[PDB]
């Protein structure tokens, strides 16, 4: 399941060695475009990233942590996000590994105010058993997105 759904430690940021804990990936870091994070951390209780660059696809800022999930079982995906401006991002289930297939993948509108957000899953009978749910947060204005209390439990 997830570490640290709740914020009350550090963002370990760590893909490397400690993927199955919250990471930020950056395509500025890659060669593919400008995209770049220029503040991330926790305070009181939930999780903040300050974007200076977004790049130009959704993808080129991800805040992500490896999971396992069982093939064939619903589970509930929910989390509570807003944004110093009105904007989208994007929440997915995909692999963590080339071609990156989505098995789950929705866009959420966000706002100055704290909301929360919840949806059911089903895990295809032929996916992988070790996964990542990815935050994309790239292409949409530059500002900072925060977080709180994000789960993805069995139904
Ligand atoms: O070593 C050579 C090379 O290495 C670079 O470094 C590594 C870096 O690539 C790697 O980054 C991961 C990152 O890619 C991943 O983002 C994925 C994103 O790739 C994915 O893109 C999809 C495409 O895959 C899909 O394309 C295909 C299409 O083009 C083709 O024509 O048809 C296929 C159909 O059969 C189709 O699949 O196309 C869509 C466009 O609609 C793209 O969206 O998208 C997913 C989201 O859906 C996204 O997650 O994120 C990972 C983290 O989760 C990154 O890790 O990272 C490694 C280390 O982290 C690096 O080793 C260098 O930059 C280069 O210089 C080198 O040459
Ligand atoms: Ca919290």
């Amino acid at each position: 399941s997830i570490n640290n759904g709740t914020f009350d430690e550090p963002i370990v940021n760590d893909q490397a060695n400690n993927p199955d804990e919250w990471f930020i990936w950056q395509a500025g870091d890659y060669g593919i475009s400008g995209a770049r994070v220029s503040d991330y951390g926790v305070r009181d209780g939930y999780a903040y990233i300050t974007i200076a660059d977004p790049g130009t696809d959704t993808w080129h800022i991800q805040f992500n942590q490896w999971i396992g999930l069982y093939r064939g079982k619903t589970y509930t995906i929910s989390f509570k996000a807003k944004a110093d401006t009105p904007r989208p991002i994007n929440v997915k289930i995909l692999q963590n590994h080339d071609p990156w297939t989505n098995y789950f993948a929705q866009t959420v509108n966000l706002t100055a105010d704290w909301q929360t957000f919840t949806f059911t899953y089903t895990h295809p009978d032929d996916a992988d058993e070790v996964v990542q749910i990815s935050f994309e947060l790239g292409e949409g204005t530059a500002t900072t997105i925060y977080f709180d209390d994000v789960t993805v439990s069995p139904q």
